[PDB]
This record gives structure tokens, C-alpha cells and sequence, in this order.
RNA sequence: CGCCACUUCAUGGAAAUAAAUCACUCACGAAUAG
């Protein structure tokens, strides 16, 4: 399902075949090279995210995970992951303020984790903003026209454009949530 | 040298101002499925 319906981005292509619209014009904005893993822990927590293989969005999240993923000395916070799933409406709004998203960005976090044992993971905290900040650009760019025209469409129901129609924001968020808790569960150890 | 007192008895200003407004850790673990 992965591979096929998120990764190769089937869903758009499959819903819209099956009610006969399909036609040139939402073929163009077919989307493919993409990356898709979900992570089912013992309990039954689905991390489930999508991101584009092609630009500087994948290379910055290898990045950040060979950063913090301590092996066998950069630090890790993990209060950080619970901001970014609480504040996701207020990380929304800043990341679609075009004009100043980077400085609003970098004045939330530093707002936020305002305290002394803050200031050692200052790397952390750009490192999570630079990849957000590139995520919503490539988002918006794959993504914006071509939920501009599914919402539009005049014989699509309500649920087929609600799950057809992905946010910009709240997936270059979700996807930020997912790779910190990825790190996070490699790093924990139950000790 | 002798005689002798009456007065006046709080006004004006400052009446709170800044710093920190939660932080870190845990965000499920096992068993039952395969």
C-alpha cells in the first residue's frame, strides 16, 4: 500500500479513474519519486509519512538522521516532538505567512525552549526548521494547483477531495513529527 | 524699674515596577497473532 497509493501517489490517479475524470490535466499533476514508511510500534501507533526524493528536503532529513541518532555526540531533545504535534495549527499558520516564515520560525522556537538547558541544542532547533521550511516549499509547489483544481471538480464527492486534498503545511509537519520520532525511538533504549 | 501675652499643629510627590509563565524524563511495555 505504500509503495503503491501514497509513494507512486495511485490514490489521485485510482479515484479519479474511477469515476471517468482522469483526462490530461490532472495527469500533468501526478506526482511521483517518493519516499513512504509507516512505523506500527507494540501497541498499535501508526508513523506514517510521504516525502519527494527529488530536491534538498530528502538530503536534509538523511542528514538530520545520521545527526542525532546517537551511535553504538550531538544531543537530542525530545520535548521538541510533542511541541511540533501540539503547535501544529500555530506551525501551520507561520509556515504559510510567505513573507517571514523563516524569522517567524526561528522566533516561535526560540520562544518556545526558552530555558537554560536549551541553548545545547541550538542545532537541533534549525536543523528542524530549515527542514520544515523546505518541505512546505516542496509541498506547495507539487501540491497547491493541483488541490486548487480537485477542489473545484463538480462531480467528486466530499470524502473522495478530502482524502485526495493534502495540506501543505500539516504534511511538511507531520513529516518533521515522524523523523523526530524515529530518532527518538532509535535512540531510547528501555534502561 | 513695675506689670504682661497671643499666635500658629501637614501639605505636595512616589501607591509598585521589571525577570522567569513551566522545564526535563517517560508519549506506551510485555503476553496472546506470526
Amino acid at each position: 500500500y505504500l509503495l503503491e497509493m501514497v509513494a507512486k501517489d495511485n490514490l489521485f490517479k485510482y479515484t479519479l479513474s474511477n469515476k471517468n475524470i482522469l483526462n490530461e490535466n490532472m495527469k500533468r499533476f501526478i506526482l511521483k519519486n517518493k519516499l513512504a514508511f509507516s512505523l506500527q510500534k507494540h501497541s498499535g501507533q501508526i508513523y506514517h509519512t510521504a516525502m519527494s526524493k527529488k530536491g534538498k528536503s530528502y538530503v536534509k532529513f538523511n542528514m538530520l538522521l545520521q545527526k542525532y541518532i546517537l551511535k553504538n555526540s550531538e544531543k537530542f531533545l525530545s520535548s521538541v516532538i510533542q511541541m511540533i504535534r501540539a503547535h501544529a495549527e500555530i506551525l501551520q499558520i507561520i509556515l504559510q505567512n510567505e513573507d517571514k516564515r523563516t524569522e517567524m520560525l526561528k522566533n516561535y522556537f526560540d520562544n518556545n525552549f526558552n530555558e537554560s538547558c536549551h541553548l545545547g541544542y541550538t542545532g537541533l532547533f534549525e536543523d528542524i526548521q530549515t527542514l520544515l521550511c523546505l518541505r512546505y516549499q516542496e509541498n506547495i509547489q507539487d501540491y497547491q494547483n493541483r488541490n486548487e483544481i480537485i477542489q473545484q471538480n463538480t462531480i467528486l464527492t466530499s470524502d473522495e477531495k478530502e482524502i485526495l486534498i493534502v495540506s501543505p503545511a500539516m504534511d511538511a509537519i507531520h513529516t518533521i513529527f515522524t523523523a523526530l520520532q524515529f530518532i527518538h525511538f532509535i535512540n531510547y533504549n528501555k534502561d
